[PDB]
């Protein structure tokens, strides 16, 4: 397909971005929510910071206490027979390798804007930082859908309460108004459509079920985009494909002539991820007209193979300009690349494939 | 507490309900929702069936096909090295416990009446039997939350999507409007409160959480009882106490003149289930007041302890009379039994343990 990667990716790495967690490391810049805004392309970071311990043999979970307001620290021997380091991301049980106890970095989200698209500048301090007890763990994977002038500004919420998805408003990213957990734990990847869709509000959204069901797309609509409803199942795992291990939501979804054009995320059972497309139906988007049955982005640059949780592409947004999508996405969970497609050119792929 | 079993315990039994499946077993009539109608009181009883194997190295999972509507068995051995059938009520996948790949059984409702509140009289035909494709392992626990003249029936509908809490809402028990998955999956013991409070419907839910999170009593918002929203913890587990394992609602939240008394249920991690009682703001039912320190009602009478899951009572409706609760109750997954107990006793409890 026509993939322009940008000659200047990876756009933001951790060397870009001071911790603001004294003696932790940045080890990640990404998985950007995207905006416009005053003349400005927005990416709305995920920044990972881990806690670093000068004995090898120790490692340290980071956990915002809510009740204080401060880090805290807990402290694990890689020896420690009852638990699982082999994943970086988790610190595990093993009686419950499905989860984790604890996380390996604290995540906030912290804007970049850029008048080009390829050159970024940070802003000074942080945009959102946990602040209550649904955030102990971190604020992950800010996605922003705008209707009107307003900007909606919703993310993985994770605590020691579940993984939760919550949502703030603003007009200019300086007002701020939380509404709340817009979706129960355990679930994330949620992407609010950008318009009312026959009288109702809708957004994807993706559980994580513990006994019975994979991890799969859904969709719900709302009156008001605070309260979610008439909860329907949308977009399933598909054994043997690219997308057998999970599938979620990543841009907001596209209004074409065709259909909302959806740029979801799938991963192996391996946890190599990728995109694909799916097409919903224009006035019923609970119908699935279309699905891709290859990828339309792949790891496949050095800087989306190698770095902290390698062979990942995770794309959460997009700007459209006729035609181009301007897509913004996280690479190896470290860093943030953007590449431009052709809406035209996806349509097409879903045509050939469904 | 001095609570009063009721004589005819149990109240119904599997030998009171005859199979609608051909060649089916009814292992359960149990966990009925409550309700007060035309002057009687309806349990929308839970109605549990088994298919029986004419081969006892095989099992069968009874599941309910969406596209065809009808059921569509699925047969499994016992010596598969795969499962592990140690749990009655599942056939589970060895490398997942902790979940189930299929139900040993397939539940609708049917509601049953009675003028007295003691001896009850079945209709004729089911109430809620699986009719789409969240349903497919069946229909369960439904309760009941009347507003005015509506009634709101919700329950767990279970397939292989997940376990999700739908509604179903009526004015007469007869004709129906389904208003969808109110509660995404993993959820189920949602229970609805009785009346708008300062501008807002709530519900108490519980998620099942995968990765993080303990089986908590959660509640949350509504506009319009179709939409829910502003999602939060309200009542978690408890190590060494009677709900250390896990919460859920159990019957609808009691208005008192003290806060929103909330009857839910609680077990230990060996799946002994019992009633515990905590109060809420009146005003803002996500504070929680107070919490009793031991249960209300436990498993203790032969029909609580003993039956296809023993050790479990499990409350999914009561009716207030004054001071006095009606309290019906499933035992051991087996049967219906009721009780009477005092409002004022359970309060006094709360203000005791509470300190
Ligand atoms: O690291 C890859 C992407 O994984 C997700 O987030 C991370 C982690 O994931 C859990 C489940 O959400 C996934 O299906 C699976 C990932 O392969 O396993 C994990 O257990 O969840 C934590 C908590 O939210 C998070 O810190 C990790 O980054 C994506 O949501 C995305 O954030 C990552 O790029
Ligand atoms: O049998 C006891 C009660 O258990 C729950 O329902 C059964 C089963 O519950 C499952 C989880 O929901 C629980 O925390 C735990 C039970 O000890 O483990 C189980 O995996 O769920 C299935 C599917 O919904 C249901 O058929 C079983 O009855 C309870 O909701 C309740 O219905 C039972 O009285």
């Amino acid at each position: 397909m026509n993939i322009y990667r940008y000659e200047e990716n990876p756009l933001i790495t951790p060397l870009d971005v001071k911790p603001i967690h004294e003696g932790f490391e940045v080890i990640g810049a990404f998985n950007g929510g995207v905006a416009e805004y005053n003349g400005e392309v927005l990416l709305l970071l995920r920044v990972a910071e881990k806690p670093v311990s000068e004995d090898p043999e120790i490692v340290l979970a980071p956990v915002y206490n809510a009740k204080n307001k401060e880090l805290e620290l807990q402290s694990f021997r890689l020896d420690d027979e009852n638990y699982d380091f082999e994943d970086p991301r988790m610190i595990r049980s093993k009686a419950k390798l499905e989860g984790f106890s604890y996380l390996t970095s604290l995540s906030y989200i912290r804007i970049a804007r850029s008048k080009d698209g390829h050159h970024f500048t940070l802003d000074e301090k942080p945009f959102l930082y946990p602040f209550n007890e649904y955030q102990t763990f971190g604020i992950e994977d800010a996605r922003v859908t705008q209707i009107g002038d307003t900007y909606h500004v919703n993310f993985s919420a994770v605590s020691e309460f579940g993984v939760a998805d919550a949502l703030v408003t603003t007009k200019d990213f300086e007002n701020l108004e939380y509404q709340g957990n817009i979706f129960a734990p355990e679930n994330k990847d949620v992407l609010i459509f950008p318009e009312k869709i026959n009288g109702k509000y809708y957004a994807l959204h993706r559980p994580s079920l513990k006994s019975i069901g994979n991890l799969d797309i859904w969709i719900a609509s709302s009156p008001d985009l605070r309260s979610f409803g008439d909860h329907r199942h949308l977009l399933g795992i598909r054994p043997g494909e690219y997308d057998s291990g999970r599938v979620g939501g990543g841009c907001v979804p596209i209004k074409t002539e065709e259909g909302w054009l959806i740029l979801y995320h799938g991963a192996t059972e391996e946890n190599r991820y990728v995109m694909g497309a799916a097409l919903l139906d224009l006035n019923d988007p609970t119908i699935v007209l279309k699905r891709t049955k290859t990828p339309i982005l792949e790891p496949v640059a050095d800087y989306e193979k190698n770095g902290f949780f390698g062979d990942v592409v995770f794309a959460c947004g997009a700007i459209q300009e006729g035609d181009t999508l301007h897509m913004y996405y996280g690479v190896a969970d470290t860093s943030m690349a953007g590449c431009d497609m052709k809406i035209s050119e996806i349509l097409h792929q879903l045509e050939v494939e469904a």
